[PDB]
This record gives C-alpha cells, sequence and structure tokens, in this order.
C-alpha cells in the first residue's frame, strides 16, 4: 500500500541520505517527526577521488541507517538513487570511478531496488526539471493542468536554472547543449518543461562574469574599502572599490553587460546570451526561487529569523541594492555578520544588483511580481529542502506499478 525511495545527494563536502515513505496517495507519512529521514555525513565524494572504494566506503554508515529505517519486507521494492553535483571538475575519470564504486557498493550492500539508472551526476536542466517536481509536488500541483504549476529558478553557484511548464504547442516549437524541453509523466499527466542551466551565472561564477567586464581596473560593483582578489575557478580577478566606492547606477551597466543581454537572439525571444526564454506564461506566473535566491535576502536581513523562505518582490532587491551600494565593508560586515561569515561582504552591492538584473532584465520577471525565495519549503508542518531530492524520489515512486 505505501513505499518508500532512498535518495542520496552527494554533495561537494558531504553526502547526505533522504528516506521518504508515502502513502498510497503518494503523499509523504512522517517518518518519527519529520517528513523524511535525513542525516549527513563529511567530507564528500570528492574527498576520495584519489580511491573510489573509498568515496562509495563514506555512504555506508548512512545507507545502513536507510536500511534500518525502511522496514525489511519494503526493502525489495524499494528504490534507491544517488545524485552527485561538482563532482564534474575531477581529473581524468575520477568522477566516473566514484560512480561505479557506488554503484558496486550499492548492489553489494543494500537490499535496496538499484536500477540502471539509479547512480548518476545530476546536471544542470535535471536538477531544475527535478527541483520542479519538487516544488509542485509540495504544493499539490502535479496533475494539474501546466497552466496551475509554478516555475522554478535555482541559483547555484556555478549556474542559474530556470524550469517552468509550457503547452505542447511550445514545446513541438522549440528550438533545436542541454535540449530546452524535458517531457515527464506525473500522475500520470505529461508535461513539457521548459528547462535551461546558464553556466557562468551562478552565485559565484557571475561574480567572474561581472569583473571580467571591468578588466584589470576597478569596479564599481565592489565596496569602499576592499581592494582585493577575487578567485574562481583557479582565475583571478581584482576586486577593488574606485575612489568614490562602489555605485549603483554603474555597476548595473556592468552587469547589463555581463548578462549579455544584447545578444542577439536566434528564436522568438530570449533572456540573455541568445538563449530561448521558453516563451513564458502561465506556467512561469508563479514563480520558486531557490538556493542563492533565498541565501541573499537571508544574508542582508530580509528574511524573518527562524525562516526558510520568503515572498519578495524583484524591486526589493533594487532597492536593497540601492542602500548598501552606498556602504563600505566595514559598515556591511556590521549590518550583516552572514555575509562575513560566508566572507562575502565585499560583493554585496554587486549580488543584489545581479539578482535584481537576472530576474528583471534576464528573465523578464516584473519588479513588482512577488515570487517566493526559499532554500525550504513548508509541507504541512514540516520543511523540504528546495533542493532536487524529493523531487527524484517522487519520479522514482511514480515509476512503481500501483503509484501507477
Ligand atoms: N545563508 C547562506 N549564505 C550563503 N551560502 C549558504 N549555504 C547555506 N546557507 C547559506
Amino acid at each position: 500500500i505505501t513505499s518508500y525511495a532512498v535518495v542520496f545527494d552527494a554533495g561537494s563536502t558531504g553526502s547526505r541520505v533522504h528516506v521518504y515513505h508515502f502513502d498510497q496517495n503518494l503523499d509523504l507519512l512522517h517518518i518519527g517527526k519529520d517528513v523524511e529521514f535525513y542525516n549527513k555525513i563529511q567530507p564528500g565524494l570528492s574527498a576520495y577521488a584519489d580511491n573510489p572504494e573509498q568515496a562509495a566506503k563514506s555512504l555506508i554508515p548512512l545507507l545502513e541507517q536507510a536500511e534500518n529505517v525502511v522496514p525489511e519486507d519494503f526493502h525489495s521494492k524499494t528504490p534507491i538513487r544517488l545524485g552527485a553535483t561538482g563532482l564534474r571538475l575531477l581529473d581524468g575519470d575520477a568522477s566516473e570511478r566514484i560512480l561505479q564504486a557506488v554503484r558496486d557498493m550499492l548492489n553489494n550492500k543494500s537490499t535496496f531496488n538499484v536500477q540502471p539508472d539509479a547512480v548518476s551526476i545530476i546536471d544542470g536542466t535535471q536538477e531544475g526539471s527535478y527541483l520542479w517536481v519538487t516544488i509542485n509536488y509540495v504544493l499539490g500541483n502535479l496533475g494539474k493542468r501546466f497552466t496551475n504549476t509554478v516555475g522554478v529558478i535555482d541559483l547555484g553557484g556555478g549556474s542559474v536554472q530556470m524550469a517552468y511548464a509550457v503547452s505542447k504547442k511550445t514545446a513541438r516549437n522549440a528550438p533545436k547543449e542541454d535540449p530546452y524541453i524535458k517531457k515527464i509523466v506525473l500522475k500520470g499527466k505529461p508535461y513539457d518543461l521548459y528547462v535551461h542551466s546558464y553556466l557562468h551565472f551562478g552565485r559565484e561564477a557571475s561574480r567572474a562574469e561581472i569583473l571580467k567586464v571591468t578588466h584589470g581596473s576597478a569596479s564599481p560593483c565592489i565596496l569602499a574599502g576592499f581592494d582585493g582578489i577575487y578567485t574562481y575557478s583557479g582565475e583571478e580577478f581584482k576586486a577593488s572599490a574606485p575612489t568614490s566606492g562602489a555605485n549603483f547606477d554603474k555597476c548595473k551597466k556592468i552587469i547589463q553587460k555581463a548578462l549579455k543581454l544584447d545578444y542577439p537572439c536566434p528564436y522568438q525571444n530570449c533572456t540573455f546570451g541568445g538563449i530561448w526564454n521558453g516563451g513564458g506564461g502561465s506556467g512561469q506566473k508563479k514563480l520558486f526561487a531557490a538556493s542563492s535566491f533565498f541565501y541573499l535576502p537571508q544574508d542582508v536581513g530580509m528574511v524573518d529569523p527562524n525562516k526558510s523562505n520568503l515572498k519578495l518582490r524583484p524591486v526589493d532587491l533594487e532597492n536593497k541594492a540601492k542602500i548598501v551600494c552606498t556602504l563600505n565593508v566595514e559598515d556591511v560586515k556590521s549590518a550583516y555578520p552572514l555575509l562575513e561569515k560566508f566572507n562575502i561582504v565585499p560583493y554585496a552591492c554587486m549580488d543584489l544588483i545581479y539578482q535584481y538584473e537576472l530576474l528583471v532584465d534576464g528573465f523578464g520577471l516584473d519588479p513588482l511580481q512577488e515570487i517566493t525565495a526559499g532554500e525550504k519549503i513548508e509541507y504541512q508542518e514540516a520543511l523540504v529542502d528546495a533542493a532536487w531530492a524529493l523531487g527524484n524520489a517522487v519520479e522514482a515512486v511514480l515509476l512503481l506499478p500501483k503509484f501507477e
């Protein structure tokens, strides 16, 4: 009558296990006091790049816990999956050896149902599409017409993803690299998901794009009182404020350049960089913005304490940057200790204007349109990570006979 699912998320600095218990209607059942069992170990699979057998072994305590959580009679029919990030940055084919060692370990050490596609790297558009499933699952939209689903935007470190449901018309029309449409059937309803991952335009990566605009020169995107170097992907970028410090107007123009808003559009309409926007529409009217779209507001005191998401309009980011872009590093460090925790005080103005620009100029959102940003989303009384794991589990369970 019910089904479990076990999902590993092998991130860059640790590995996490999620176990879910779905009832007959695909609603999550509590496990203890949460809507999942969750645990984490460190370090991540990357720490064992040189020893793949040990990378897989790192996960064994988590697996054992998952084995104890799922009652033994269900084990045979319970899917287990592992999604890895990052891990691609590994030299030679250390990436693939690790994934294979994981497969071997799951096959040797567990009783769970390991499918051929169980262990993989979750790219870019795959992540965006799983996040779309997580969010629309949590909100009870699966099986509804595409127009009642909530599109997702995820500002990762390296990339930003946009995922939202479209018409079969729009899908069929889609331009002929990651394909722009991902077909997924959820609760028996086929969806055509517009999906795109923008490499270089994640939170960390975007700073490098921005600083490239000014080459060896000071940048007005940098706060007064920092004159340093930004390192991204082993490249150094000069990051020094001009004499007058940061400046919202000039930083914004630099950001507009960095985004390649003016890149010619080979299709009907584009976001930026010549990328097709997927045509917009009802599927993109309600949005949930994940990861750094939440972290930044949280770090500049926009979010109520003890909260994992918030409603905001993009104008809120612009208005925040208008103040923050007048401040220096000491001012911002004192105002916003979380930026100091994360070592990104100098980039406060840049980060805000970037998010405002990306949303409005880039993705064509109305600056007054409310969106939800969060790292977690409410499900019953609990919070679910606004990430790919749950969506991955949902998809896995939906392949079972019965769940349909
Ligand atoms: N508030 C935060 N800022 C930056 N990175 C994070 N990762 C998790 N929480 C974060």
